[PDB]
């Protein structure tokens, strides 16, 4: 399980950081902070060792550090690292990843 | 798991695009946009790698990209790709496919 | 899994059509349409490939196309095929079949 | 699975017919129809093939046609056969049988 | 499965009879019938064949006919045999037995 | 399964007796009876034979008679033995034991 | 399972002690006691023997005594040891550990 800055998620949990919100539109129209909701696009920055549901060895999570993923609407857990914001999810809560 | 335009669903989720709504009736009578509800007919455009419930290898989803399927009434997840609309479902949520 | 007119249910779902409602009584007394509720007698016209709960091969549904079955009170899903009405159930929701 | 008059329950369901209600007492005192509730004593008249929870073959129900059983208070499903009344239960819902 | 007077519980159910309520106290003070609640002490008079959760043979219930057991507060089912009163429980609902 | 005075818990249930409540403080200040809530410290006095979840033999409970344990806040069952008070818990409900 | 001062958790529960709350800010501004909520950072001081879900031997908890862990928002159980405060959690409730 790849770690992060003095942190390591346990079991299948994955720690991600949300992408920056869109401040302006294509033509230059700029949006208020209270709008635009929450960003569902994130980057995987830490992965846990894996689950223990299957007997024997450990099954690693499908994602890896450095992947761009689409988060679900709800289910994240707020984590504060070096005054910055990160979100801890479960492995199965991730909707999908942007292959590129 | 067949991908899509810079996207790939995780586990058994399938990404589809709903068919266009019926604007006019057979005799030419046109319908207002607020009507007709939501289209339950979709086309499978992305499939995930598969579930992990069974021990060992991966069980692929029953559908494939290019299939015309009937969606359930509720259960989809809204996804935005290149400003266009797509819906992420589970593999078992699909009611059936139009064999042709 | 036996199909139907450009349709095929997925997994253990079975597509049936309900029998016609009774319009008149034995002595000729005829009933209003709003009465008689919904018909619980149906004919199996489409069967899915089967469930995947058991490891290995596929376990087919117990019913076959052409069987007269008794539907449960609730649990069906409305499907429209060639402007006609059909109902999709689960394999285990069927109460029983008329052996004849 | 022993059948009935043009009927056969599916899986572990058992079709029974409730015993006739007690109209009079031992000394001749007669009871109104609206009283006496519902009879919990029934006779097994149809049994299904069996469940499929255990892998491999089919496990038949513990009861057989012709057994006098004690029904639970709630859980039955009303079935109409030749204008007569029968009740479909699950195999595990039967409280016990009168051995004689 | 040891039976009772023309009765036999099915699966892990156990039929017991509650002990007689305490009418008087040690010093002779008598208690009203509406008081004293319900007796949690019973005697096992019928045991079922056993459950079927484990594959293969049948696992018999831990209790036997003639055991003095402590019933749970709620969970019993009322049964009437020869105008007398008995209670049907599950095997796991019994809190314990008085070894003597 | 080590028993108690004419009693034996069934399955994984464990019978304990709560410790005496604290009547006075270190400096001599005494507390009213209605206070101090309920004592979570208990002594294991009876253990059942064990659960049957695992196939084959019986796996005994982790505690033994004579162990000082910390009870959970809620989940106990009141038992009266020789006019004295005991509490029946499940094996997994015990929070921990005081090793000494 | 490593113990603590006359205490040992049973099964997969882990006993931890929360870190001291932040009284002052970096620049010297002090915070009231009623503020600052509850500390989610703790140190593992006791670990149980392990779970019994897997057949055979015992699977030990992933954490060890002396680890700095991040607690979940809710789910702990208050324990009093030598007049000091500790919290009992489950093994899977721990969000992650600070690797260092």
């Amino acid at each position: 399980g790849q770690a992060f800055r003095k942190f390591l998620p346990l079991f299948d949990r994955v720690l991600v950081e949300r992408s920056a919100a869109e401040t302006v539109t294509k033509g230059g129209i700029m949006l208020p902070e209270k709008s635009q909701g929450k960003v569902l696009q994130a980057t995987v920055v830490a992965v846990g060792s894996g689950s223990k549901g299957k007997g024997g060895e450990i099954q690693p999570v499908s994602v890896k550090v450095g992947d761009k993923v689409l988060l679900p609407e709800y289910g994240g857990t707020k984590v504060v690292l070096d005054d910055k914001d990160y979100f801890l999810f479960r492995d199965g809560d991730i909707l999908g990843k942007y292959v590129d």
